[PDB]
């Protein structure tokens, strides 16, 4: 089906953070792994995971619009040398992909390609879970101590 | 079945205090949960559904002895900004809801509606170990520390 | 994550209708119960429990967004005398209802917040089923007669 | 198999008027359930789907005899505006369709086309099967009167 | 409960969009099993439910806005002499189908109509999913050429 | 553990050729998925899958050895325009692929890093397995012809 | 089937190792045990279970190849003072036994006993996951200090 070229554009700058964080997510998982702390590295996979079932969806949507999906450009990993940090390039991350999401809805609900705002959507809805978790275990840091809160993310 | 106007009142003083606390522990269950401190978001979700049971069985005494409950009138929530208040904020209604509860069924006997009593003295075992819970928490976070008090109520 | 005000102060207002609603249903439910008809009293239960859980998940949205969740004021409840206007005065609240959530889902779409959106819509389809159920009820009475209407709700 | 021209002109016939029952039927059953009358709107959408099996069935017919399936042409639905019309409208449907089933039958048998005979003596049993339960629910009306007859339809 | 007259009329017309494909796609399944072609003809079978579906939910939502269904007017139908027609006729119609969808749900929105609106979302995904169907089915005609097309669709 | 540090550098090459063959397998499965030859892109999506787990492992072990895994440099994906030039795209990565996994091997074996060697051994075997899964489908293009190809896999 | 003389040489001389290591976690865990760090001792138990099972394989070789398994000789066991020097005297130990797994395998390799080999890399296999596991508990008493990381061993 012949899509508006403009929300191929959004789409594929969606998929090109979905990208990012699949790797951003996956080096994390696998340092927390790493370290110990095995509970962190589980959850982080499987934020991972989450995000490459967002750029499939993505990449089919983009196809049945009829245009190329961009699997070749690679922003910036947001890595980060602790867990605080991880957290935050987390969130940060997070934070500029839900920007993007809402950018690019207003432009699917303006050339009326409701379709494809439904599937951002849904996308938004996790990434704004995700932002929920993040937020959570930063406050959590706070609240139990550092030491106190690596502690309780070693075992799955 | 007429009941005596004095009972009807107690009962609906009682169950102005259960609303109060209905809605109290339900938002401290809340707050709790978006905190991430689930092990206390899920037991004061479990004392607020607690109250929302006594709330119905009043109801249904009230409406049996053909007085009206008062659904409408909502007394102070007493929300406080951290754990330590919330649990104290609880344990303070908590005692002002005992007293109550044993002013009317000192009525009770009075008039000798014996079964109105019965269930006010089921209520206020609920409300007894509520206060336990509570003391016992407070007691607790002086015992282990605030931050492990904390840590051990993160997981469910 | 930073709420828009006006969103926070939108979702607000729905949870006070939310926990109007919540009284009123419950109390018509106990009424309908106490006098035999018990297949209204048990529908009306289900609606006053479905209230219960849309005003959950609008005070963990108000907490997400970093808002303060209204628990304290409470509306006016619309209680009635009768089968039939207890019927109106539910229908009465939820086109109330329905009115504030349209004017609340304008300015979530004018802010970007397309997931508190969501929410809201799936909040909307429950509350026109409940109108769907109460126009029904309301008709039925003039189609069956009261008697008949209140005969047919005697039992589960 | 090359049909008889006035034999298929006969299927086609039946199939016009199975097609006016299947959307009359239909529309009548969704009305009935809008009004809260489920237990006539769950037998008339039994009618309905039972209309669209005889269509079915004769569309593949006509095609085994190699003529062309008339779904074009659609004739006037009676609809009606309350229970009884409603009832009486579908009986004055079933009785065109069993005139036309009868003179089908009488072509068929004249031109040795046994098996289309089959099908459609088999439809007519059908078709005076809603005939029976049309005549019984308009006599229903009068024995039990219509609010009881109402009411009894009420549930299913 | 009073639907705005504009929404009622856009309904109508999406649902007279589906009774021509119901129809239409439900011809098109019994010349392919008629022909051998009964993957064909099975696929065809299971399009034509879904819009019966759809059309099902869009009369249920008239009624409940105080609308009259229209189940009378039935435009043209697309049939096809070929399997490559058929096929293109099929696409045809999905193209006006989706475009009305999508100038429905821009008035839904207007008028704050939102269940409405996602009813017709739902429905315009279903659409879609077809498109997507059929624009592969004729893409692959050219990829494999008709002859093995054919034969791959033979059985089920 | 400290590692060889051109060890470590050989098995980032290695890595980097994974993430490549990932993204490369991943973007055909989708296409030939769009186009509706379903055993392709079934087959495909799971030789994604593979290099994933590969990848996986690589960058466990780099990590074990102390070294940071280089997910941020994607070199260029080879992308055919019909299903032959995919899959000769597929077999050059491939080519390339296991050439790098050799001297990447002799290089372990100079170090006395055996467990890396074993390793890169059995991503080896994979990708051979690969290169003769690829090597066959080319093959069976020219013994049943380009189109009986493709329809040999348009069904799972 | 007569073994090479220095390849049974460096068999024994692994088996010697293995010995050391057998005896050091066996003590290792009974001490922890005893001191109430269950989860450390149910872990290191493992790891002498897993050094039995290695010094099994390797006297089974060295039978086969007709040399004679010295059990006699205990080297130094590596004990200890406190759970950290546990950990760090395991890790000498494991870095000692690595070295001379390569050491021997590099000969196995120039005199051609592949299965020798073969058996070293297994075993140099599982003791690079003891390493992995070692400097990871040093790593995460840093994290989480050692009385967390002592209690987070407490129970199994
Ligand atoms: C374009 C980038 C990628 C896409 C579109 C993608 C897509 C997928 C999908 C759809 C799944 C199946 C998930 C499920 O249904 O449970 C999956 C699984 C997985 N992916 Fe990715 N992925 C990508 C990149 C990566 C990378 C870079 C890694 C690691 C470096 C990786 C590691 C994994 C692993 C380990 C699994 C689970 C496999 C299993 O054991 O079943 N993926 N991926
Ligand atoms: C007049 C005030 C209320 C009364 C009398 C009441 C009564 C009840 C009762 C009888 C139940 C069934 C619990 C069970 O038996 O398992 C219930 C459930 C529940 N209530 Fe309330 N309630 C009240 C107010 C509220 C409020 C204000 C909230 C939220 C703000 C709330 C949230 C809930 C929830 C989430 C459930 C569980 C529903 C489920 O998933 O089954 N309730 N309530
Ligand atoms: C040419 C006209 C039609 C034909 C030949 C037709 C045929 C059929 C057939 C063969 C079935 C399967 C029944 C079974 O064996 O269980 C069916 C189901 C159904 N039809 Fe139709 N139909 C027609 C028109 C319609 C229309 C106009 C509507 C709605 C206005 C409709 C609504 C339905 C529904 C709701 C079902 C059941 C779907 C389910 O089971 O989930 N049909 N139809
Ligand atoms: C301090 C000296 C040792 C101690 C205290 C010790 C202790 C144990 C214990 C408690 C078990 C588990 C028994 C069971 O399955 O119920 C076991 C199993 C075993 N041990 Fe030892 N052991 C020692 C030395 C050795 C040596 C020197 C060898 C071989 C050279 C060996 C080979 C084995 C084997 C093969 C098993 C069976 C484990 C399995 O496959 O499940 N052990 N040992
Ligand atoms: O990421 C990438 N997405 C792409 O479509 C693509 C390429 N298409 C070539 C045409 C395919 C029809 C070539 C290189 C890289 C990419
Ligand atoms: O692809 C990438 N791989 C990377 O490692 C990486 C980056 N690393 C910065 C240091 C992270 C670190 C800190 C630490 O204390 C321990 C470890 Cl293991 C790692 C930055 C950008 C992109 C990439
Ligand atoms: O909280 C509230 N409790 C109430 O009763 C109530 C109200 N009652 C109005 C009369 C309803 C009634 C009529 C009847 O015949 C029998 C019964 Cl039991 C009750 C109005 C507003 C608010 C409230
Ligand atoms: O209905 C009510 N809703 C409320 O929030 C509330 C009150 N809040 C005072 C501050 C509570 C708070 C502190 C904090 O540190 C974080 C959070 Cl989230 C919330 C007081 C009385 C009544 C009500
Ligand atoms: O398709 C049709 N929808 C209709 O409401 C309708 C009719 N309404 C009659 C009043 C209810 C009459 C004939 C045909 C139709
Ligand atoms: O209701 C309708 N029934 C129809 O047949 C029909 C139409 N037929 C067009 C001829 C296509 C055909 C070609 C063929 O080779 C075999 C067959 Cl059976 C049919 C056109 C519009 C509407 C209708
Ligand atoms: O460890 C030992 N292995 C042996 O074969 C052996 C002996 N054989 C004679 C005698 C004493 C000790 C040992
Ligand atoms: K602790």
């Amino acid at each position: 089906m012949k899509g508006d070229k403009k929300v191929i554009q959004h789409l594929n700058k969606i998929l090109g953070n979905e990208l990012i964080a699949i790797n951003q997510y996956f080096l994390h998982s696998r340092m927390w792994n790493d370290w110990g702390l095995k509970r962190l590295g589980a959850h982080e996979y499987h934020e991972s995971i989450d995000e490459m079932k967002h750029a499939d969806k993505l990449i089919e949507r983009i196809l049945f619009l009829e245009g190329l999906p961009n699997l070749q450009d690679l922003g910036k990993l947001l890595i980060g040398e602790n867990t605080q940090e991880m957290l935050q390039c987390d969130l940060n991350l997070e934070l500029k992909a839900t920007k993007d999401l809402r950018e690019a809805i207003v432009h699917c609900e303006q050339v009326h390609d409701y379709v494809s705002r439904d599937l951002l959507k849904d996308i938004l809805e996790s990434e704004e879970e995700h932002i929920d978790y993040l937020e959570t275990q930063l406050g959590l840091i706070q609240k139990v101590g550092l030491e106190n809160y690596l502690q309780s993310h070693m075992h799955e």
